[PDB]
């Protein structure tokens, strides 16, 4: 997946951040299997002020998550998915839930890449990996928290 | 809905921003009957420069309209939504009609989360809302210009 | 088409996100035979360290590709484009293949809107482009690299 995350400026320290990389990580491994290297948590900051709720200008105590996941995965799972999110956002970001935002949206895992290599379906992630060359699966183990 | 807009640094005053947010709002509450607090517009500003058409770089007068919306909406309507954007974006931001790109993509409700919460489907926002705890009525009944 | 193109701050200089824009460009007008005037790609610059992969803080050396697309191309083409798209900007930004990310999203045409006006169907772009005015095509003519 992709996780990119729209956040003000300075709201998150650099360790906020991580701890908020991590949570975000460790809920979608928990719950899809994926392996930690093939989720992306991508902050996008922004001057506080650049968010408007019902045209009402905010402070800098918004965060919105929009999830970019590989089509494939039941409703069921991707509603815990986003409650986990929330849940654990909060917590390692210390915001309260009301001010979290999370979308999922997904595609064909034929027309998604990572690490320069098309993404498998949803659960096939062991066999890709296995059949992936040594120095690549090398390059992605290092991206593990 | 959350729209992502990308405008350039400092193509828009605070002014222009928030009048460029209250069109998109008005729009899309007047068009959808969704309330004002559930519509976010979220301002995503770069150097000018960092924008292409054709391979021709730029100056600051683009603006592309990223809408994310939940998915039970006719194509009637949602093209109704688009150009009412552009009218009124283009009135509000002071910017000529053709430098303005707008893209909806679409979600299912049941993985889309605001305020906390998970939305309900479209055209059922008043009962959701009623049903929602006093405190988080409260805090979302403010996001209202 | 509009390829939100997420990169560290400073890793491109103007002349690479030129080079960069141009590949994409090229890639796309080459595969799907739409002019290049129709293809925005719009880059977003963010500190280093704004990326985790797996929980682990990158630096300056990734780079992310959100294509946003009309629906209506074979997962084929999609494949091949996705591809040239990975070993183009690899060329052009001078980054490894395992550096780039690339998602390709898809949303019905009738929901798209470029230079203020509403896209048509894959394949209808000639007959489009000459059906708009005289000042709408002198516009766009001059977004050719």
């Amino acid at each position: 997946p992709v996780y990119m995350v729209y956040v003000s400026q300075d709201r998150l320290t650099p360790s906020a951040k991580h701890a908020v990389a991590k949570a975000i990580t460790d809920a979608h491994r928990g719950l899809t299997g994926t392996q930690h290297f093939l989720a992306q948590v991508n902050f996008q900051e922004q001057p506080a002020g650049n968010v408007f709720l019902g045209g009402v200008q905010q402070g800098g105590d918004t965060i919105f998550v929009h999830g970019l996941h590989r089509e494939g995965r039941s409703a069921d799972l991707k509603g815990q998915l986003a409650q986990r999110i929330v849940d654990d956002v909060s917590v390692a970001a210390e915001i309260d839930r009301k001010h979290i935002w999370v979308y999922f949206g997904e595609m064909p895992a034929q027309q998604m890449v990572q690490y320069g290599r098309f993404l498998p379906q949803p659960g096939h992630e062991g066999e890709w990996f296995d059949n992936l060359s040594s120095d690549e699966r090398a390059f992605m183990e290092t991206n593990v928290d």
